[PDB]
């Protein structure tokens, strides 16, 4: 599974309408386990897993250090596993996180790429990732 995780970060770098993404771990010791170099996803902690995995009510959540904008939420739904959140510091991004039976997959738009293909492209590598059992 570690390689793939890092499989699918280069995927996603190789589509200009992505600024970054990371896939961290919420089973266990919550490290990140790929990352687009650089950028603020590849910050993210085990103390910013924990509210978005836990507080149902998790509003202005701090992801890699920065504040974000949760607008909606069924991250912790089986058929769903999926929330949508804007960054709270401009450029105004689109944000979806995803959740596998492992790991969360963060994926940020440029500011010009749809809420549409933000969710499909994050919610669908973790369909992907699931069926292995990750």
């Amino acid at each position: 599974a570690m390689a793939e995780w890092h499989k699918i970060i280069e995927d996603i770098s190789k589509n200009n309408k992505f600024e970054d993404a990371a896939i961290v771990d919420y089973k266990t010791t919550k490290n990140v386990l790929a990352a687009i170099p650089n950028r603020t996803f590849a910050k993210i902690n085990p103390g910013e897993v924990i509210p978005l995995i836990t507080n149902h009510n998790i509003l202005k959540p701090l992801i890699g250090q920065k504040f974000c904008i949760v607008y909606t939420n069924s991250l912790m739904d089986e058929n769903t596993y999926a929330m949508e959140l804007l960054t709270g510091y401009a450029p105004v991004s689109p944000i979806v996180i995803a959740r596998t039976h492992t790991a969360l997959i963060f994926l940020m738009g440029k500011p010009t790429t749809s809420r549409r293909d933000v969710y499909r492209t994050c919610r669908d590598h973790a369909t992907r990732v699931r069926a292995t059992g990750n």
